[PDB]
């Protein structure tokens, strides 16, 4: 317990040191004069401030944190800036939701939550009243997140942090210049388009202000109009005189030539309302909402309800359907009707829809179902399936044949209906052929749109856009697809999309699945609505009313990082003075152009040339973005617009486009989802309070480095705390007893073994750090490192050589630095080292000899087997080692060598090997042992390479054994071990013992 407290004390002291020394503040004015090794620009997409920062954000930023901790030791000058996102509606949604139940009820509010979560954060009762305005959120949460980050100890130049709404005037001017240049180059466009839309919010709902289906778009439906013919059913008598239409949703208009009736749900509530032209549409509630927002009614979003009813009161109504062969069809019931899709009204195409003919047969069999709703004989019997589309494998009546073949007798046969619908699902999309006149012998793929247009021009069909899946907004409002006018980014331009495809070709994605997602979201993208009305951010500069959504004012902000320290200089809101003395309003479009475009002319500005040149130098030095780390959730939306805007703003300078992007999965805590509902959740401050942020970073580096979800194990973090405490106390012990170690030459066998192991570990760690596999880098550089250390301590009977010990300590403190830099800086100061550890470089690795590491692993295996066999049955041990392989083993290994040499290293199957070795007489007595032997061989062939195929070992087995017999006798608690050369041994040993696998008897 006190170990974590000691760690936190060290962290706070070293953070005070890092702040007072200002070691992480980098400036292009100083670093461009010393061309050290090149720049390294990492970026973390700023998170939203609608709450404290949790462990997922920390895991996502740990990637670039460790990356800069590694690259700064390799000589590259690192830039890790960090912004803070406050654009967007979520803040406002939560706050006004709070006001809703704060003023319609009391304080505390009476029930039968949100205020509960706020008090769970622990604010004072008289302080949540101050949370009505978002101004207090932006004055409160950015400082707290910054404090949490500084307590974590990130290598950030904090003078470059800022806020993203109009509260910050400098970022506001930056966004204004961005959008002015974008609309200047025809990248923005005003127009009336379809989009997901939140009625309660009154604006298009994009991916970052939703609550379900974070990538759902609109989906098109052909909406057929069916004239309700007289005699009107009873419940409609009040609306006599006007036109009454049943609106039915479909995606297969070409099948409407074979309509027989109209399926409705008898126990669902339908609503009939008035359209814009005075007619009456009958649909469901949400269908009416969607239609109203798609300009179907007189007023946008207004549904004048003229009658509410049930499906039972609708059955038997005569209908005039479009394109049907029957001049009169009827309204029939259907019980298997989903209450979410479409209008609650489906078409009856029994020739190519299986559920339709199923229901038709259920009605046609008995008087029970046919009379079950007043459906007289005339509404079921004469309605036969109408052959309209011929699928070659089934005939003119496809669904009929496939259902009669799969032996289905229940419209409610969900398994069999699913089967039958799957069988001809797509074979009617291509292989289907029209049969009606005008289209006799047409590919249905080439006529469905023309038939849709034919119905629309006839005034019998319309377009209905619906959310492909149910979408909830930030305001708990069910989104609908609305046709609204807005300013949108035309991400569908051919030239722009092709240029971004070239950028993706040049972009470095760390896996192929990331590039797959990028190509898919590039092919899927189209006009994207960037205009909002409710929320925060920056207004459109030419249209002061339209606000900019969070996913559009956050595309090229990384250029603002390069000058945030000289424009507002640390102050988040930009209210204070400018360190360069540049007024907030003084930044004009041409000023930004000169700062960010290379060939831009110096504009007419009262700003002196020195400051503009300094900003241009900063930008032209740090850019482009070398790396952007994020979770894979921002792949389809954020990083796509990121590359798009980087291509659009600099269409001539590909050298300034993003260099690389790294995607990680979402974080799991104790193998469980991080959710406030399950009690398995850790904010950054709680995680630091519990796991000594150094150690939290350690466990995060071990959490994972793949696209799959990483796992944060608390027990692993505690184990890391214990290991670090043992390491620190061991280093203290060594500092104490330096005078109690061996001096002189590092010439002992174990000294060489440990030194080569250390150098190999250095190499493995560097190679894992370049590839950003932080889990594997930790495995090679900390765990295996400590293992080699403890092995060398165990085997060094003549005392550990001080030079090797402290070279190891130095190298370990270096390799662990990017993970737990507080403890590493503490140890670096404990060594009496003059400067801070952030100035150190990469440790140079000496020569590596594979053969001595192989002999060390050999001794390890020998010790393991010795402790195994000591279990049963002493004082003396006797070991036997074979020079050459026994004749049968030598022959089998020669055969395996031939089979390896002949075919580029592919040993045949066990079958061929057993067959050919049964074809050798010299193995007749040993065919029982031959196949096991070979088997074992194969294992090691995949375990430690082909070196086991050599007819003789790379080292002296007997001398290697004899260089550590002392440790073996001391650990095995014996009295003597005689090593004999296996030829003096008896028959069994001399016959079965092979080189590399010695035997022994006590
Ligand atoms: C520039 C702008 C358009 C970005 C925008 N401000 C934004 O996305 N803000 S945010 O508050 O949710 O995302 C912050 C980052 O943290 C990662 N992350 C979030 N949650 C988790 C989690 N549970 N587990 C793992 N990672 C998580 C996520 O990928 C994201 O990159
Ligand atoms: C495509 C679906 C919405 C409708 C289907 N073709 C049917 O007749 O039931």
């Amino acid at each position: 317990t006190a170990k974590v407290d000691f760690l936190k004390k060290i962290e706070k002291e070293i953070q005070q040191k890092w702040d007072t020394e200002r070691v992480f503040e980098v400036n292009a004015s100083n670093l461009e004069k010393q061309t050290s090794k090149g720049k390294y620009f990492v970026t973390f997409p700023y998170p939203y401030m609608n709450g404290r920062l949790h462990l997922g954000h920390t895991f996502s930023l740990s990637k670039c944190e460790f990356a800069v901790g590694y690259q700064r030791l390799k000589g590259k000058c690192c830039l890790f800036p960090f912004g803070l996102h406050c654009t967007g509606m979520p803040i406002k949604a939560c706050a006004d939701k709070l006001k809703r139940e704060i003023e319609l009820y009391g304080c505390p509010p009476d029930f039968p939550y949100q205020w509960g979560i706020m008090k769970s954060l622990g604010l004072s009762d008289e302080e949540i009243v101050k949370f009505s305005e978002a101004e207090h959120w932006l004055d409160y949460f950015p400082p707290l997140a910054i404090q949490d980050l500084k307590r974590m100890g990130l290598k950030v130049d904090w003078r470059r942090s800022f806020i993203t709404t109009d509260v910050n005037p400098y970022y506001d001017s930056f966004v204004r210049w961005q959008f002015l240049t974008l609309r200047e180059r025809n990248k923005i466009k005003f127009g009336k388009r379809y989009t997901i839309y939140s009625p309660k919010d009154g604006q298009p709902c994009m991916d970052h202000d939703r609550q379900t289906g974070e990538g759902v778009g609109p989906q098109e439906y052909t909406l057929l109009k069916l004239k309700v013919l007289e005699p009107y059913p009873s419940k409609l008598s009040g609306l006599k005189g006007k036109n009454i239409f049943l609106v039915a949703a479909t995606l297969r208009p070409e099948t409407m030539f074979g309509q027989t009736n109209c399926w409705v749900r008898p126990d669902m509530k339908y609503i009939g309302f008035e359209t814009v032209n005075g007619d009456i549409f009958i649909c469901t509630q949400k269908a009416a909402r969607n239609m109203s927002y798609q300009g179907f009614t007189k007023d946008n979003g207004v549904v004048p309800v003229v009658k509410e009813l049930m499906g039972e009161e609708i059955l038997g109504a005569s209908l005039s359907a479009p394109l049907t062969s029957y001049k009169v069809i009827y309204v029939l019931p259907m019980l298997t009707i989903k209450e979410d899709k479409g209008t609650g009204v489906v078409t009856s195409v029994p020739s190519d829809s299986p559920d339709d003919i199923a229901a038709l047969r259920d009605l046609k069999k008995k008087q029970a179902l046919r009379a079950k709703y007043g459906i007289r004989d005339d509404m079921v019997l004469p309605f036969e399936p109408v052959p309209v589309i011929e699928i070659p494998g089934f005939g003119n009546l496809s669904a009929v044949t496939i259902c009669d073949e799969l032996k289905i007798q229940s419209q409610n046969d969900r398994e069999k209906l699913a089967e039958a619908k799957e069988k001809i699902y797509l074979k009617g999309f291509y292989e289907g052929i029209m049969l009606v006149d005008g289209f006799k012998g047409q590919k249905v793929q080439d006529v469905k749109k023309t038939i849709q247009k034919k119905m629309i021009d006839a005034g019998d069909a319309l377009i209905y856009m619906e959310p492909e899946k149910q979408v909830m907004s930030r305001s708990s409002d069910e989104c609908v697809v609305a046709l609204c006018d807005q300013w949108y980014l035309d991400y569908g331009e051919e030239n722009w999309k092709k240029q971004t495809s070239q950028c993706l070709k040049n972009l470095e994605t760390f896996c192929e699945e990331t590039r797959r997602n990028f190509e898919a979201t590039l092919g899927w993208l189209q006009e994207h609505a960037c205009s909002r009305t409710y929320g925060l951010g920056t207004h459109l500069p030419w249209d002061e009313q339209w606000l900019i959504e969070s996913l559009s004012d956050s595309t090229i902000y990384m250029a603002f990082y390069t000058v945030a320290h000289l424009l507002q200089g640390g102050n988040l809101h930009g209210q204070a003075e400018s360190p360069l003395g540049i007024r907030p309003q003084q930044m004009t479009k041409e000023v930004w152009d000169y700062v960010f475009f290379k060939e831009a002319p110096f504009p007419k500005t009262q700003i002196a040339k020195e400051k503009l040149d300094q900003l241009k130098q900063e930008f032209e030095f740090w850019y482009p973005v070398d790396l952007r780390v994020s979770g894979k959730d921002l792949v389809p939306n954020h990083l796509s617009y990121y590359l798009y805007n980087h291509v659009a703003m600099w269409p001539e300078q590909s050298d300034k486009w993003p260099t690389a992007v790294r995607a990680n999965g979402h974080l799991l805590l104790n193998s469980e989802k991080m959710s406030k509902s399950t009690g398995n959740f850790l904010t950054l401050t709680q995680a630091i309070d519990k796991f000594s942020a150094d150690g939290m970073r350690l466990a995060l580096a071990d959490a994972g480095d793949t696209v799959e979800d990483a796992n944060f194990v608390e027990a692993m973090a505690d184990a890391g705390i214990l290991r670090l405490y043992t390491w620190v106390e061991w280093v203290k012990e060594m500092v104490a007893n330096w005078d109690s170690l061996r001096s002189g030459p590092a010439s002992t066998f174990n000294d060489r073994v440990f030194a080569s192991e250390l150098n190999a570990g250095i190499i493995k760690t560097d190679q894992n750090y370049e590839k950003m596999m932080f889990k594997e880098a930790l495995k090679t550089g900390f765990f295996e490192f400590q293992a080699a250390k403890d092995k060398y301590r165990e085997l060094a009977v003549e005392g550990m050589h001080r030079e090797l010990v402290f070279r190891f300590i130095e190298v370990q403190t270096l390799l662990l630095a990017p993970f737990c830099p507080h403890l590493c800086e503490h140890i670096w100061t404990l060594l009496g080292k003059p400067d801070s550890i952030m100035n150190a470089s990469w440790p140079v690795a000496g020569p590596v000899n594979e053969v001595l590491i192989h002999s060390s692993q050999y001794l390890m295996e020998v010790t393991h087997d010795l402790r195994l066999r000591l279990k049963n049955y002493p004082s003396h041990c006797t070991i036997y080692v074979a020079k050459n392989y026994p004749p049968w083993q030598h022959t089998t290994l020669s055969v395996l060598r031939k089979h390896f040499e002949a075919n580029n290293g592919k040993l045949p199957d066990n079958k061929v090997i057993a067959s050919e070795l049964g074809s050798m007489p010299e193995l007749k007595k040993y065919m029982k042992k031959v196949m096991p032997f070979v088997a074992m061989i194969k294992e090691n062939l995949e375990k430690m390479g082909p070196r086991i195929l050599d007819l003789q070992l790379e080292f002296d087995e007997k001398a290697v054994l004899m260089e550590n017999i002392v440790y073996l006798t001391n650990s095995l608690e014996l009295e003597h071990i005689e090593v004999k050369f296996a030829s003096e041994a008896e028959d069994k040993i001399r016959e079965d013992c092979c080189p590399g696998k010695p035997l022994n008897v006590f």
